[PDB]
């Protein structure tokens, strides 16, 4: 019904762990919009909605709008996105694949961010391949999916993510062909 006109997408992130399932949620905060804010990682609610552009990012879920965190009606997807995040050290693992299970599940266009691109073994575009192998193919090869090689540990590519990002909160409306 008409009872909401404020859409912030939930960007859910997902992954492997130790790939920075948590720890992005706090490298995200330390490298700009929150510092004391009490949002993303503390204990009260989880994640936040990030400054790219206006706040308009809500990464992982909120309270009644869980998309890859939960399924309370499946239908909770209007044109959320999902981050998928994968060490290029580590690459797909078991749990890495249950988040491309739940992302391919509904279908949804994909934000990978390969991680770890500060370690001297980041093999990103490897561990990239292995997402096309779960048939997620980025939009450099022309699939369905935004992938950036970035190393949350030199915070080098959380920034260019969010770039990513917006880029993609621009062409929200309409654009991808034109
Ligand atoms: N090299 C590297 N390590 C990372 C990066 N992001 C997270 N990590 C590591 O991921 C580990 C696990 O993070 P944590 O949030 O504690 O665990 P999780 O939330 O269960 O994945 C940490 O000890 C970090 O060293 C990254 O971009 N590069």
């Amino acid at each position: 019904g008409s009872h909401m006109v404020e859409r912030p997408p939930v960007v859910t992130i997902m992954g492997h762990v130790d790939h920075g399932k948590t720890t992005l949620l706090d490298a995200i905060r330390h490298s700009k919009v929150t510092e004391q804010e009490a949002g993303g990682i503390t204990q009260h609610i989880g994640a936040y909605q990030v400054t790219v552009n206006d706040k308009k990012i809500t990464f992982l879920d909120t309270p009644g709008h869980e998309a890859f965190t939960t399924m309370r009606a499946r239908g909770a997807q209007v044109t959320d996105i999902v981050i998928l995040v994968v060490a290029a050290d580590d690459g797909v693992m078991p749990q890495t694949v249950e988040a491309i299970n739940h992302a391919k599940a509904a279908n949804v266009p994909i934000i990978v961010a390969i991680n770890k691109m500060d370690k001297p073994e980041a093999n990103p575009d490897r561990v990239m391949q292995e997402l096309m192998e779960y048939n997620l193919v980025p939009e450099e090869w022309g699939g369905d999916t935004i992938f950036c090689k970035l190393s949350a540990k030199t915070k080098e590519g959380l920034d260019h993510l969010l770039e990513m990002i917006l880029l993609v909160s621009e062409m929200e409306e309409l654009k991808a062909n034109p």
